[PDB]
């Protein structure tokens, strides 16, 4: 039955707009298959269109905003794009239709509407780009009855082992198509829908904009060798309308040109299913998809006071939709240094110098290919998977569709190598590599990342103790399925546990350190003088200089999170010997946290080093790090140490801002210094952790109930309002919020862990 619930998920999820890197495109969860992408641009001039054309997501003064208003990966949704440069408000309605044995059929409505500043008669080029990768597959454009283009529909007929037979229809569409007077309309026609059919070697079909512009150049060079001159040049649009050449290939460019408002549909009909898909199908399924989304939101995300008003429901739907609508499918080789050079051991003072020499041998090589099905931090800036980001992404996704979140966890853990390592940044394929500077491509098998995917497993387990809607909850509804999922994954979770203990180990034994355990001590590998990228808190102040004897309370707390989950998962599977060993490790962690990381002087936890004189020092930097035992849920509700930390959290002179908890105390000597990334600003992911724990230390008998209820109430309000205000004014979720102003700053479209607020608004954790 697990395979059956499993075969039903593959089929539900196969098709999607799973190319979050571009404004709108589709691909299935198959490495080498059929991909679509939308391009458009105003043409007012002979040279402008190369600058106005839109394909891959950016965020600059020329784009007001874009995002999904509703989305569910199983059904589809509606995307709005607000393009200032091109005077357009574009709508992408996308919807799926189950049927057949090939993950079904789908359709999309592209709707463009000039804004009030657009020339009422603006000319707008729209391209629909279709490519097919694969060895024994065919795609052909049926030619048109008309002489130099198509008057009505465009029919692509194709077949693959993976998809079998399908047809892809780009419709005539409503909207004024402009005609030309000029001599040139003897050879190209007056103006019509046109199709070019090409072949390139599979590995370049992703480079749609260069492929398009190679055909626009050819057809411009062709005017110049046919004596068409500056005396009487044709209109810019006609110069940039392609010569119809429909045929068979792995690339089909379908070009329309429109005067004023316009709209056309894409209907992909799977031959495995019955009747072909129609625009009447599109309108029915979209209306239906909207009611369903509406009903599911109101149940899954019941916004509690003071946020029950419609304005907050709207904001909630935006944050949630953009988070889940970022889901992408990624396929290709990764770049990995597999030397495991001895300098990566970092066992010498000045180890950062040694590790740079090793990197400077550039031994890294492409390996794979791999697949990842994951949400992303940001479409314009980070259209790829980040390991500890996804743990936060999936908390709200799991609530909506636990079966989807478990598909994504599975996808991530299938990347785990034999030693237990998952690269913290998944850059799969050339398409992914193009958005990434050459210096950040190389992954390093000693580089860890917080294991937040365990927190999603925690929520999965608590909901286990206690048709598309049937599928979404099947792995909790049918407990035999959940168990089987956890049984298959468990050995991976354990392999990663051991990988942290082998690769990220602190040195207790070799220094003058007294502790309750000689085993439990951790140090983040990968840190430079200013940075610790592997912890996720890029520039949070750590011991200076970096040193093999450093110990990292945030790493120790994450191991803690892992063990609590391994004990819980192990108990369910009956791993009785393993559970006994976990309970010993947990115990030792609780004690060593105190014996190595607690500052009675400063009333918080701290990273440790060893002195210029070879003895253990605590290095205390009041902020997110200082609270990690608490944030990760390891302190007992009556701990005197919890009491001391709650003080710190509520202390307006240290971490309490009107807009949320500051990354670093105002009182710390590194507050607002250097790139000031994790050195003052408000981060929603850590604020989320603080809030969840406060609600927990507030819903139990104990001495901090009342204190922790005030803090929960206020921190909940401050964070939600900060993110709502900014969403009202800018239309964006942001990576961080300014602690002096509550202004969103740095990365935009951060949905992303900023979308964590939707969960914060509904409460009941
Ligand atoms: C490629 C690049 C990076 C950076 N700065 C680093 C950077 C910025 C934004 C997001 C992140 C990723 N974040 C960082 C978070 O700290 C992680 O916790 C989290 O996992 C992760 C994913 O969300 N890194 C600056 C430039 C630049 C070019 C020109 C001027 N500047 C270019
Ligand atoms: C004030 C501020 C804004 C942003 N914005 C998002 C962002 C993210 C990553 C890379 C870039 C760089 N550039 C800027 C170029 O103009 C783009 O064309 C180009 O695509 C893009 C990506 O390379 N921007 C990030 C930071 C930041 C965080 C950490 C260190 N710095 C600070």
């Amino acid at each position: 039955l697990h395979s059956e619930i499993g075969r039903l998920n593959n089929q539900s999820l196969l098709w999607g707009p799973y190319r979050p890197n571009i404004y709108f495109g589709t691909r299935p969860r198959i490495g080498k298959s059929l991909m679509t992408g939308l391009m458009w641009g105003k043409i007012e001039s002979y040279t402008d269109f190369q600058h106005t054309v839109r394909y891959t997501c950016e965020q600059n003064e020329g784009m007001k905003g874009y995002g999904w208003d509703e989305y569910d990966p199983r059904r589809g949704g509606i995307q709005s794009i607000h393009d200032i440069q091109n005077g357009l408000d574009i709508t992408t309605s996308f919807v799926k239709i189950p049927g057949g044995a090939h993950g079904g059929s789908w359709a999309a409505r592209i709707k463009g509407t000039l804004n009030d500043d657009a020339p009422k008669d603006q000319k707008t080029i729209v391209v629909f780009y279709v490519s097919q990768e694969g060895e024994n597959s065919e795609l052909e454009a049926v030619p048109s009855e008309n002489e130099f283009g198509y008057e009505g529909d465009v029919i692509l007929k194709g077949r693959s082992e993976a998809l079998g037979n399908y047809k892809l229809v780009v419709t005539k569409g409503k909207g004024v198509i402009p005609q030309s007077d000029h001599d040139l309309s003897r050879l190209r026609g007056p103006g019509q829908t046109v199709v070019q059919s090409l072949t390139y070697p599979d590995e370049v079909l992703w480079q749609a904009k260069p492929i398009l512009f190679q055909q626009l150049k050819a057809g411009i060079d062709w005017l110049v060798e046919n004596k068409y001159d500056v005396a009487d040049p044709p209109p810019p649009w006609q110069v940039y309308l392609l010569a119809n050449k429909p045929g068979s290939g792995n690339v089909h460019i379908v070009q329309k040109v429109f005067e004023g408002d316009f709209e056309f549909d894409i209907l992909f009909s799977s031959e495995s299913a019955g009747k072909e898909v129609t625009s009447k199908d599109l309108e029915r399924e979209v209306k239906q998809a909207t009611e369903v989304f509406g009903e599911r939101f109101a149940r899954v995300f019941d916004l509690k006071a003071p946020f029950q008003g419609d304005n907050y429901k709207k904001f909630g739907k935006s944050m949630f939709s953009n988070l889940i609508g970022g889901i992408g499918y990624f396929y290709g080789h990764s770049l990995v240094d597999r030397s495991y050079a001895p300098e990566y051991d970092e066992e010498n003072e000045g180890f950062w110098e040694d590790a740079a020499e090793a990197r400077a041998r550039h031994q890294e090589a492409l390996e794979g290919p791999y697949e990842l099905f994951t949400s992303i931090p940001s479409r314009p800036f980070f259209p790829r998977g980040f390991l500890w980001d996804e743990g936060f992404h999936l908390l709200p996704i799991a609530d909506w569709d636990i079966d989807l979140a478990l598909e994504i966890i599975k996808s991530w853990y299938n990347l785990m190598d034999e030693d237990g390592w998952i690269a913290r940044e998944q850059i799969l394929g050339a398409e992914a590599r193009s958005k990434v500077p050459k210096e950040f491509q190389t992954q390093y098998p000693h580089y860890a990342n917080p294991p937040t995917l365990f927190l999603v497993l925690d929520n999965f387990v608590e909901r286990l103790r206690k048709l598309d809607e049937t599928l979404s909850t099947a792995s909790v509804d049918n407990p035999e399925v959940g168990l089987e999922y956890l049984r298959r994954l468990y050995p991976l979770l354990r392999r990663q546990f051991d990988w942290f203990r082998k690769t990220q180990a602190g040195d207790i034994k070799s220094y003058d350190r007294e502790a309750y355990s000689t085993k439990e001590a951790y140090r983040w590998r990968g840190r430079t003088v200013s940075h610790c990228l592997t912890s996720g808190l890029d520039d949070y102040p750590r011991p200076q200089p970096p040193h093999p004897g450093e110990l990292h309370v945030d790493l120790m707390s994450w191991v803690g999170v892992m063990v609590k989950s391994l004990i819980s998962i192990g108990s369910l599977l009956g791993a009785t010997e393993d559970v006994e060993f976990y309970t010993k490790v947990l115990d030792a962690i609780e004690h060593n946290l105190d014996d190595l990381h607690w500052s009675e002087k400063e009333g918080c936890y701290c990273d440790a080093t060893i002195d210029e004189f070879e003895e253990h020092k605590l290095v205390c930097h009041k902020g997110y790090i200082s609270l990690f035992p608490f944030l990760t849920g390891l302190l007992k509700p009556d701990s005197p140490k919890l009491g001391k930390l709650l003080a710190l959290i509520g202390d307006e002179s240290e971490l309490w801002s009107p807009y949320g908890l500051r990354s670093l105390s105002k009182k710390d000597e590194f507050y607002g210094t250097a790139e000031n990334y994790w050195r003052s600003p408000v981060w929603i992911n850590i604020n989320y952790l603080a809030i969840v724990q406060l609600y927990n230390i507030a819903t139990q008998d104990g001495p901090y109930k009342e204190t922790a209820r005030d803090l929960y109430t206020r921190l909940r309000k401050n964070i939600v309002e900060t993110v709502y205000r900014n969403w009202e004014e800018t239309g964006f979720a942001w990576e961080q919020y300014n602690p002096e102003t509550g202004k969103g700053q740095r990365t935009q479209h951060f949905t992303g862990w900023t979308s964590l607020v939707v969960k914060i608004m509904s409460g009941h954790h």
